[PDB]
């Protein structure tokens, strides 16, 4: 397998190479790409760990060389948020940044598995669909919205509360990656129960974890390491799935059959094609219900922003 | 186990405590320590990892609080070069730095295993067994130089280029980490046969690494990623060890029996005491006994630096 990291050089991109350096299968190849003159150097740096695993860097305009025969492309590119912004607030910088990278997906390596990282990530992907339709290209079973950071928070903080072991608990989320479209699915949680106010109070935590984050740092970024090992999670769940691996089921934000929106994250069975099956939501409790039909009208907003931006 | 790593907000320090929060026995601590304000912060971004390691950060002039408890403690503090200088080039700047945490480290935890990485380390590790000497606390057998990078690199550049594993050929490598003194035994390699141009060539090669980065890097800095695996190999080892663990074995740069320089890097047994016997270089090759001989009195004005520093 070629996995391409399309925004080696910052911080989500230096802690997504170092563990896909180190946890990908013997055999794999690891392209870098970003314009930073720094990453064929991060590629350097990389190349001296032990483990069977071609690396190379690349700088400049052109990502093509990346890009060739690539399986999986990771695209981590773009600017964090500052104390007292919104992700939302970060697609002037963005928008440009993602359209420009997947119209050299589109040309170099149109059959590849894309997970799009590049916040605000509602939006992005809706931007990447439309670029790829417009090249056309588009393959609804391969361009993945990254949500998993919302999965291994939700594990974090219900094991914490409810004394489990942190490997132990998943908890699935659906919708998409923004305060109010984080839907974390507690009552569907095995082995735990959860009081109401215990819901409440752990869906704001989960919903606003982001911010507490970039509070935290104090105007020295967002959330860098957790984000990569979420991403390296996600890029190795897609690497084992194209490899033949049965049941594999991560949640990713997906084009699917628009019962809710067009875009929306849920559990999703993967397969050597991308998206094998898209599974159901299941039943929500009534905090659930009330929370999944109050986001909606936002969800839609974000994901006509991406298309109005490639096709105005 | 609590594990301390000061310096946690560098390049370094952010790779280490990542691959730390992710290995680390189940129950036990970590504690980040930088000046830098995003400090509580990368400890808050780590913390929404799914392990059972709890994590805190801290930030400011006093480490104290960082310290309290500390069976290990790593220090990863310091000024890279740029291209076109050498390791010992970085006295001026990170001598200081190390006398200031040892000194933290002396009333705090002076129990602890202490591993230097700050460079230059042949100097830096001779600066910090006299910091803690004057202070009443050196012991000898808990005072380690880092040396990993270069068994590691040595590892990946002999599977390459004899065809092996990466992850199945250890290499044994001795006495410091500079260009000079940096010795690969690669006579001592199990199953691998060299001309004596290969071995010329990758000494070579194997001695040049860190400037090899440091050129391809630009300006950028210098080993970063690989350093911070290499760090949290030695770490674990420590941890393992520590922890009652048998047979547990790493070269690296400690006070020994002199016969060589004061300081010198040499296969060490670790147990629960920090070392538990310094283990023989066993038989050198011609070329490996020419460069031995060629590189002491280099080695030995290195820790005559060290040691006037803090003396006079």
């Amino acid at each position: 397998m070629k996995v391409a990291v399309l925004g080696a050089a910052g911080g989500i991109g230096q802690a997504l190479a170092l563990l896909l350096k180190t946890q990908l299968p013997s055999g794999s190849e690891l392209s870098l790409y970003d314009i930073a003159p720094v990453t064929p150097g991060v590629a350097v740096d990389l190349s001296h760990i032990p483990t069977a695993v071609k690396i190379k860097g690349f700088s400049g305009e052109d990502a093509t060389p990346a890009l060739e025969g690539a399986d999986v492309v990771l695209i981590s590119a773009g600017v964090r948020r500052k104390p007292g912004m919104d992700r939302s607030d970060l697609f002037n910088v963005n928008a440009g940044i993602v359209k420009n990278l997947v119209q050299q997906v589109a040309k170099t390596c149109p059959k590849a598995c894309i997970g799009i990282i590049t916040n605000p990530v509602n939006t992005t992907v809706a931007i990447a669909a439309e670029v790829l339709k417009k090249a056309g290209v588009y393959d609804k079973n391969k361009l993945f919205g990254v949500t998993t950071l919302d999965i291994i928070r939700s594990n974090t903080f219900v094991a914490e509360l409810k004394g489990k072991q942190p490997g132990e608990v998943e908890v699935p989320v659906i919708g998409g990656h923004s305060g109010v479209t984080i839907l974390p699915l507690l009552s569907q949680v095995p082995g735990v129960s959860f009081t109401e106010q215990e819901v409440a109070d752990l869906t704001k935590r989960i919903q606003n974890a982001g911010t507490e984050v970039v509070e935290a740092k104090a105007g020295g970024g967002s959330a860098t390491l957790s984000m990569g090992q979420a991403a390296a999670r996600f890029g190795l769940s897609l690497v084992r799935a194209l490899q033949g691996e049965q049941g594999v089921v991560e949640c990713a934000y997906v084009e699917g059959d628009g019962q809710y929106a067009r875009f929306f994250s849920q559990p999703l069975l993967l397969g050597k094609n991308g998206v094998e099956e898209r599974k159901s939501i299941g039943t929500l409790s009534a905090f659930e219900q009330n929370a999944l039909e109050g986001m909606l009208d936002t969800l839609k907003k974000d994901i006509a922003l991406g298309q109005e931006f490639v096709n105005k």
